[PDB]
């Protein structure tokens, strides 16, 4: 199970790691992807997941969309985890970079509550272009369930842990 995590609250936990190799070191029961609303996982932590399960994310994901169609901004999806969970929760948190709205943030953290236990990214941040250190005061603020949080690079990990309140 989860190791080596810091404890920011009750039920939230983070450490500095690749996600997708604590994913296939844990194969969690949920793994968060940071998902777009046409789950084209072509960079950041989606292009990782997807690069990591040799396309089969992506495959899937064409499928689901040729199915239902998009997901919502601050929507989200249940799909298969392929070789590094159960389950990936696509979660679309706003692209800042588009222009979309940073209060949809907290609708896409909760979608995190309807899963026990998961394993996530910061939403939004990184080439989604949110502030981090508000993602992850967004995160403490609406996540109830747990939450072990894998943040990729080293200097922003060390950033949240010392400005987090």
């Amino acid at each position: 199970s989860f190791s080596g995590y810091l404890k920011l609250t009750d039920n939230v936990y983070i450490k500095n790691a690749d996600i997708v190799e604590e994913a296939k070191k844990v194969k969690p029961t949920v793994v968060v992807n940071a998902a777009n609303v046409y789950l084209k996982h072509g960079g950041g932590v989606a292009g990782a997941l997807n690069k990591a399960t040799n396309n089969a994310m992506q495959v899937e994901s064409d499928d689901y969309i040729a199915t239902n169609g998009p997901l919502k901004v601050g929507g989200s999806c249940v799909l298969s985890g392929h070789n590094l969970a159960k389950h990936c929760l696509h979660v679309v948190g706003p692209n800042v970079n588009k222009g979309e709205d940073i209060q949809l943030l907290k609708s896409a953290y909760e979608n995190f509550n309807q899963h026990e236990v998961l394993l996530a990214p910061l939403l939004s941040a990184g080439i989604f272009g949110a502030d981090p250190i508000h993602s992850l005061r967004v995160c403490v603020d609406t996540v109830r369930t747990n939450v072990y949080l894998a943040v990729f690079d080293k200097n922003l990990y060390d950033k949240l842990v010392s400005s987090f309140l």
